[PDB]
C-alpha cells in the first residue's frame, strides 16, 4: 500500500497532495462518500456515479 | 457505523462537515497519516502524537 504524511494547522481541513490523486481517481464534480468505522478509527472515502435529480 | 454524502466542485480538496469530527479526533496542529490500499479502493486517514524534533 502506499502512504504520506500531512498536518493539520490551516482550518481543520485537508487537500491531499498530488501523489495520494494521483493513485485515487478524485474527479472533479463527482459524489465522494464518507464512513466513520468503529473498530479501526479511521475515515474511509470512495467514488460512485453521479445522480442528476 | 456513520456516512456522509460530500461533493468536489472547489479544487480537488475536502474539509470535513463537523458531524464527522465530532466522532473522529482531528487536532488542530496534529500529525494526520493517509494510506491507500489495493483492495478496498478507498483512503484510510488516522491520527498519532506528535515529534518536535
Amino acid at each position: 500500500a502506499v502512504e504520506e504524511i500531512v498536518k493539520v494547522s490551516r482550518n481543520y481541513q485537508v487537500t491531499i497532495p498530488a501523489k495520494v490523486r494521483q493513485k485515487f481517481q478524485i474527479k472533479e464534480g463527482d459524489l465522494v462518500k464518507v464512513t466513520f468505522d468503529e473498530s479501526e478509527g479511521v475515515v474511509k472515502i470512495q467514488l460512485l456515479k453521479e445522480p442528476w435529480k
